[PDB]
């Protein structure tokens, strides 16, 4: 028992101290394997939580995505529909990040692609924070709302990024993408206050304000 909980904390630190992408992923796969040694729902929740943190402190999109596929795989094996939803969203934000980087690569001077990219980063961070909050406090109305926020934020970014690729160098399209970036950033800020302050009401107050914004930018961008 304690030999497991202690080991989760150790491997997590090892991953954060790793010096190459290949070592991070090897440690990550060792964290996931510890799930095999237990059926305790809390040990898997803690492992998923550590995976989200390893991902949140990484910058390589490919690595992040691989970390999150593991986290989703664990949630799915648990039958935990709620935690799997959160991991799958973050995973999808990471895949959008990979796509956003490809878009910019084809037209690196394109300010629309740059803004789309910045928007996805903020969306990814918002979804990762929600996952961190849920992984520790499933019953929270803030965690669940945070997941809902990150969902809305990502929908808006996808619409904004859709135009950055479709019709760029156009004032009309350039405004949504600017709004989407701002929307994603605020969503990331809201989800952060909630992550460090789950039970706080000011935390719950911030999450709600960002969804309306997220919802408005989605409706704004679909227009363009």
């Amino acid at each position: 028992s304690e030999e497991v909980n202690e080991r989760v904390k150790q491997l997590a630190e090892k991953a954060k101290e790793a010096t190459d992408k290949e070592e991070v992923i090897e440690i990550v796969k060792e964290l996931a394997e510890l799930a095999k040694q237990s059926t305790d729902p809390n040990v898997v929740a803690e492992i998923v939580y550590q995976l989200a943190e390893v991902a949140e402190h990484s910058t390589d999109p490919e690595l992040i995505k691989e970390i999150l596929q593991e986290a989703l795989r664990l949630a799915e094996e648990q039958g935990d529909e709620e935690l799997a939803e959160a991991a799958r969203l973050a995973l999808k934000a990471a895949r959008l990040l990979e796509e956003a980087r490809q878009l910019l690569s084809k037209d690196p001077e394109n300010e629309a692609a740059k803004e789309c990219l910045k928007a996805v980063r903020a969306a990814l961070e918002a979804a990762l924070l929600a996952l961190l909050l849920l992984a520790k406090h499933p019953g929270s109305q803030a965690a669940q709302d945070a997941v809902q926020l990150a969902t809305a934020a990502l929908r808006a970014v996808e619409a904004a990024c859709q135009l950055a690729k479709q019709y760029p160098n156009s004032d009309i399209a350039k405004k949504c993408i600017k709004a989407a970036s701002e929307a994603a950033e605020e969503a990331s800020k809201a989800a952060e206050e909630a992550q460090r302050h789950p039970d706080s009401q000011k935390a719950r107050d911030e999450i709600k304000e960002a969804s309306q914004k997220a919802e408005e930018v989605k409706e704004r961008c679909e227009r363009a």
